[PDB]
């Protein structure tokens, strides 16, 4: 089995409830309050699990802020698609936080939350294991194109290690697919696409508050 | 040699020209018009090129449809890419049509040529060879993750068929780097990300006329 599958296994973080205000009336702004300190809450625990993937923080600070400015969204949205494989038409923000269609509709994240299904929906057919799960929210820190790079070269061996641990994986578990590490990757331009979405939305109605995303990242990285 | 590779470099479309009319003034709109008119003439050819794709003439005319509507900018974008390769800072959208920066930014694409030239950079690196290109313009064109697929399971048999024919090419090409055709696939999200940029553009500006993109593909698959 491959150390780098199992190390990103014992790294990953606990579940986290989203604890919307039981005291507040269901409304948009509500479902997106709810949202707003999920996420805060898991970015922090991103950042950490960051820490343990090989390489990452050998980086300069300025890198690995530059590679969790630019993923993080695809590493929330992936993993409330692996949370949400075992449901229908339904999406696991937490536990206590599953969003069904007409939530998404009073949210105002219809068209978002669709597009969150239709990574579903692939991984669902594909069988997605959380070892291939864990490996992929890695690979997706590691290959998430910032226009800000210092070290092109360290960051391009990062993506490699990843990329071979997946490989590895693959070749060792699922014979009967010598193609299935290639699968897995073909499946990053849908999280691309609805991460850039995600984050226009995010912007347009003005989520990111008063502090700057960027000074965030810092003061959890020092 | 991959039959399959061997086959889309006969598929090859001839070079087309800009041609910029040098009776108008230049400003953003004759930049706009004279891309508008490449692209409209590059869309045609791309038409004719994907009937040349192993089993994509046999899905229904809606399946074509659907993966022609989502994947054409992804595969109009690789082009000027593509041609881009030996030039820098400069994007050969044709021959007689080479954009530097100051010309993108009289364009209001400075933006958007600067993703596109991102692209460039890493396949610069890459040493992206032709095979390959061609080989991942089908691949993006298969697996331009279209919400209305009729029949998804053929829609993967083409995908599967495509990255097939890479990692052959790959595993005889280039036995340096076993996995080279990974790395290959690992570059799509970029490219899916700039389309989405791209096309988001597209419509806030109002390039897509009085007549559907939808209705466009038709007459012309038809
Ligand atoms: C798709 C749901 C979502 C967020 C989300 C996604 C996955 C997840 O596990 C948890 C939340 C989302 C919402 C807000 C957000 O902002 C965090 C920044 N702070 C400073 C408010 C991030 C993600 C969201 C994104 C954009 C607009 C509206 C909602
Ligand atoms: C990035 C350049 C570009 C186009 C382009 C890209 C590659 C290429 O080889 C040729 C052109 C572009 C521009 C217009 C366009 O519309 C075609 C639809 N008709 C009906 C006008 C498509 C692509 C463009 C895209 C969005 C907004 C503004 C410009």
């Amino acid at each position: 089995y491959n150390k780098i599958v199992s190390h990103l296994l014992v790294a990953e973080p606990e579940k986290i409830y989203a604890m919307p205000d039981p005291t507040v009336p269901d409304s948009d702004i509500k479902a997106l309050t709810t949202l707003c300190d999920l996420a805060d809450r898991e970015l922090v625990v991103i950042i950490g699990w960051a820490k343990h993937i090989p390489g990452f923080s050998t980086l300069s600070l300025a890198d690995q802020m530059s590679l969790l400015q630019s993923a993080w969204m695809e590493i929330l949205i992936l993993g409330v698609v692996y949370r949400s494989l075992s449901f229908e038409d339904e999406l696991v923000y937490a536990d206590d936080y599953i969003m069904d269609e007409d939530q998404s509709k009073l949210a105002g994240l219809l068209d978002l939350n669709n597009a969150i299904l239709q990574l579903v929906k692939k991984y669902k057919s594909m069988k997605l294991e959380k070892e291939e799960f864990v490996t992929l929210k890695a690979i997706a820190l590691a290959n998430s194109d910032s226009m800000h790079i210092e070290d092109v070269e360290a960051v391009q061996k990062l993506q490699d290690v990843l990329h071979e641990a997946l490989q590895d994986y693959e070749a060792g578990q699922h014979m009967e697919d010598p193609r299935r590490a290639g699968k897995m990757l073909m499946t990053l331009p849908l999280l691309r696409q609805t991460s850039t979405k995600a984050v226009q939305h995010f912007y347009n109605i003005k989520l990111e508050g008063k502090v700057p995303m960027h000074k965030l990242f810092l003061e959890m990285l020092e």
